[PDB]
């Protein structure tokens, strides 16, 4: 009904130069509900099953170590028609196909490293919010 | 000449949270000249004269009076090539259909509950400035 | 009980650059609540009443003309403590006597064209709302 | 020598209107260093434990259940001098003796109902760290 | 390889009003690297050099006097991929076809008095480094 | 009469991390003028001689190579009663004795690695214009 719940990282690239504001602050300009916000350095297995359909990749080696030198803040965000919505924030993957006035189009400057990662489709965000996020660790109203 | 005048109100469902600023901001950051600013609680007459065009819709008994529940800011702006220069500002009705970096495109969630109402087109704001701005309440410089 | 009601408006000296903007942002973003907001070119007579207590001035007489010569925004605000509070928001009168990080400690530079007067007291916004503010101009909730 | 930790937590009175932005933003700024992020609805014995000397107080018990009744987030933070400079940062408990600029000093309204509580004393964090958040939960670099 | 030079300068239009700031925070939000920012009024003779094929224009003799009326602020950045991104940061040249959220489309009025002006192409640049920026005025890092 | 000239310069600590930013900002919220902005690898010569009263400190050899280490920005500001008003912009040399809401007190973390340095007396300014900021090299207005 309106339990539409999405699935957001930031990657440790911008958590070196900080820079996790104007996030939240975007989220709540829309208007969107926090449901959970929790942060750890997710081991290899994870990063592994979090990309087991791009595993067959040159890129997949040197990435699923660049991102775990780091460590990563995951967040969850309740809303509704926050699917889709979340992708036009952020902006399409190549840096130079992203208008300005978004997430990747204002932040990222090459697709080796990028700050945003989330959930492509519902059934995306279906798994995306297991396996990482424990459950009983959000909150309904 | 140079006197293109544009009515723009600020419905009341983003006066609950405030947020009337930055409207202001981007309005001169353009480079736009003030020429009023008065908010009132508009009466039944004024919302169906504003709307007369859509009375015959299911949606407009609705909308009504759930705009006229709360308090409603009025304002209009003077500067030249506005019309349409408004539009884009806010961008398109459906929240879906709307790039960030906008008004619409950046804070609506449902095209029940929008929070900015603006005119269509020239024709539209000579008569959206009046029986709500009354004359000579406005400055010509 | 709760209808502290403050009496506030924007000098045209600001008006000129106009920068109206993040007052607003800095009342809601303490919270309070806005009660009324309407700017007129006021007259000789109400510029004198509002300073009746300074026309023994020599300065007085340059500033009722300065502050005349460009329209003025008037505004009132309503909130719990308001009074006072409105006065550490902006900052004692002279610029060098005003710590950054305020109204009139940030934006001001000589006592002589200022951006922003207010109520010292309670008593003095007891008038400071009327003779102006016509009523039945407000919002109470 | 340098592994100064602060802990810093939001009261639900903010994230009812959200605005947890700007506080990281501000913390950056300063140029701090996040060493964990943890959000949880404390139960009851948790609470009661953060304010074990503040128990015998009639307004103790309000606040046990004012806080509770919303969800609250909690943060950690490392950094050089931290201690007393997050209580700057934030400023007094009065909202009248607070100064603008600061966060305290900036957002609250009343003494009832704050936003950001904190740690007075390093002894005071080398507890408020612990049996809230676990223990190797935090990064380290 | 990685020393992609890119001169933009901001004429005096925005400086009447500076609004010099939000520019380089763009730079660095997206994560571009300084290398020169030296400002000084340009004699008729680099002015007629910077628009030497655009002298053929009625237009050409209006603006080669506009600007020069008015300080002039020019500046040099250096990034991968920064040829064309300052450009979809801007906005294409007239202000009704120039989307907001860029530079172009959210602060200009009119074609005849712009703000920003920039190098269409790489070989565009290698003349708009010189001629103004003298040599080992740069930093190279 | 009016042309109290202020030298001012960002230390490569914060161009390390950019930020330069804000401070043109503050600097025009103020109302102030900019006279003048150049920047360079000032050479041991400049450095020792901006420094020569305080040649006699164990930290001054320190300093003249951290702060040599990476490039430096300079700039002069033009404005009425800007002495003492730079001061109070930027905040007192110790970060813990340097109140929220300024650049001193909102940026600098220890007083061996500061942002920004400034004129303390007109004296000290009339040869910190020069020496450094080669003559017509500035706007008068």
């Amino acid at each position: 009904a309106n339990c539409e719940r999405t699935f957001i990282a930031i990657k440790p690239d911008g958590v070196q130069r900080g820079l996790v504001g104007e996030i939240i602050k975007r989220f709540e300009q829309k208007g969107f509900r926090l449901v959970g916000l929790k942060f750890m350095q997710a081991s290899e297995d994870l990063l592994k099953e979090h990309y087991v359909d791009l595993k067959d990749r040159p890129f997949f080696a040197g990435l699923v170590k660049y991102m775990h030198s780091g460590p990563v803040v995951a967040m969850v965000w309740e809303g509704l028609n926050v699917v889709k919505t979340g992708r036009v924030m952020l902006g399409e993957s190549n840096p130079a196909d992203s208008k300005p006035g978004t997430i990747r189009g204002d932040f990222c400057i090459q697709v080796g490293r990028n700050i945003i990662h989330g959930s492509d489709s519902v059934e995306s965000a279906e798994k995306e919010i297991g396996l990482w996020f424990h459950p009983e660790e959000l909150v309904d109203y």
